[PDB]
């Protein structure tokens, strides 16, 4: 719709701040500080890597018109088995994972991704994460149900106590099973839209964690 | 009205900007560069003086349920006579000033309070700002008469060049002489609301001017 | 080193947060519900008064080339003693005394002003701030004279739960007594400068609090 | 020195802006008005296509401990021939384009990527930007190569008069020939580090352009 040419601003709007619970990697890292090794959780899309390259291909290779893709096994199979290639970690996943392996933690990688036949996943995961085979899990493909958030059992098995994640259902994952849900920005570039409100359950959001 | 308990936020609103023309006074001063003197102009309140202490000790004072003190002749005796005493300097009007200064302009205060019979905000400007006898000329006491904006002729008469101030009609008075209108940042503590559109006239806006 | 007459920007730093724990009046009563009257705090001076135009005159009056106001008992009594008529009452305290005499609490003012014989300011605030007789208490003189108590002493003997304020000091002195210190920003027109890091210690800060 | 734990920050911090001259795409039309049909151009790499997938895979995949893949013809190869497929393009670029096709603009993208036998980067613009046949114009490749001419050589063949760019070289190119170079924010998760100042020329930048 249309706007005013010149809108201009004032002190207050400039100034003003959502009431949001930011944290940093540091401070996360020292309110664990003599709390020994555990199971902690990622999700993947938006989380650790920026994988909108390979949804974007997706989505214009297998339905242009619609969200079908998601559904589809053809997508899925290219999807975890190469595109990959071209998703982008984000820094603010290196910083935690780093900080998850120092600490001795058991890292779980928790995705709403499709199962395939095989997937290359794990292995872009660890190769560029730098993860040791020790703290190492291979990726649990969760799937994605309407009307079921598919993660909150996964974290429960896996007795996860912290969940990181950039979706509304990653929090709310944690929250089923009483883990310590962590919100990372998703980047404004990222296909997957509306981005979320972050910080919409009173959770933690890390800052500047959209990179 | 109440509002979500939990708002959060994304990186989309996060990094949002509106779309104004932000300048420094070492860019006004650049952009004059090898322009002889000149006559400039300065609004007062919230554009060199916080002087909301006064307004607020007046409205309490004279009309605590309405606006009838800023017609009330007893209190411009008192706000043009010693109330200024309370008023503090704003840090960008003490940089424009000495800029001003140092290229040698002629420097006025063009204000929409009333005429007193007697008034020592000259004196007070002056000392605060150290501005030379040459550069200082008195206050003009232009007054408030809803449907005329009663600094415009004062701009034409004084060859005003350039005029600065907080409020829209500071803008528009500038640009109906076709001086240089610069917009400051009215502070969100002032007791003058609602705070004015900055840049909604396209018209540059000083980075920083609330303090 | 040099200070770029065009320095530009980058969207990291547009988007870039502080890792500060804000909160809003609503979240703060949200985490009340159900607890029965109690003893609350605030300090004074950019917390719930900006009265910077008093401290503002006092110095220019008192010690135009120095800091020595602040022992001058000249200067004490004209502030105490209605100066703070020229105080502007912060919109963020209204709301939390609103909120907290709703609940019943006892209103509580400590404050490291020095003492004076008499002192108009219970009454500024019990005015301005519409603090019913049965929720105020007459201003606290703290600090480290003779016959004086500390803040810390004064949180624990009023057992006052929550301490608001804007200064390091405040927020030291309501953990050391194991209060919840609460920070509220100070307004950058402020005289009393630096200007604090508001979150330094890890603290909850109320969002917007600057005015 | 210290990173400290728990920072904190203040309201002039929040409230800092800096003295950037930001546009939007209706301000920028709108300068436009009346002006017969003229040649625009565009740099592609953060300008119209978030690119950095492709570039990201190139460098892990030829030269993942140096820059040397940027050198490398096999790299280019793939880049101009299809790894664009992942490349995500930038809502502000739609705009642009839109507007200039709107205005009967010939549309120009002008790269400083290594050329190649083939490249099918312009059919992928012109299929994500809807370019219509009319405003379309393959990609210019230009550069410091024997036979090649230089980005503002091009800008000056071709008449182009506003140059839009992410990079401090399109703008200063555009300015070496008298074009109007205005500035997009490139994404903070690009792999092209560090981040471009933007508007560190005074140039005009395009608000919330970095998706
Ligand atoms: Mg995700
Ligand atoms: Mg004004
Ligand atoms: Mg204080
Ligand atoms: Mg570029």
């Amino acid at each position: 719709s249309p706007s005013p040419l010149n809108p201009g601003t004032n002190v207050a709007r400039l100034a003003e701040q959502a009431p949001i619970h930011w944290v940093s990697v540091a401070q996360i890292e020292n309110s664990l500080a003599g709390r020994p090794p555990m199971a902690v959780g990622f999700d993947i899309d938006d989380t650790v890597l920026f994988s909108s390259p390979g949804f974007w291909r997706g989505k214009k290779t297998f339905s242009p018109e619609s969200e079908d893709y998601l559904k589809n096994p053809v997508f899925w199979e290219k999807m975890n088995n190469g595109w990959d290639e071209f998703s982008i970690p984000k820094e603010v996943a290196r910083q935690l994972i780093d900080m998850h392996v120092r600490r001795g933690d058991a890292i779980f990688f928790v995705t709403g991704r499709s199962p395939t036949k095989t997937e290359t996943v794990s292995k872009t995961l660890a190769d560029n994460f730098h993860i040791p085979a020790t703290n190492m899990n291979p990726v649990i493909f969760a799937g994605d149900k309407p009307g079921q958030n598919t993660k909150s059992q996964w974290l429960q098995d896996k007795n996860i106590r912290i969940f990181y994640g950039d979706s509304d259902n990653d929090i709310t994952a944690a929250r089923d099973v009483g883990a310590r849900g962590i919100r990372i920005l998703r980047a404004s570039n990222s296909t997957y839209k509306p981005l979320p409100q972050a910080g919409a359950f009173g959770e933690e959001v890390i800052v500047n964690s959209e990179y």
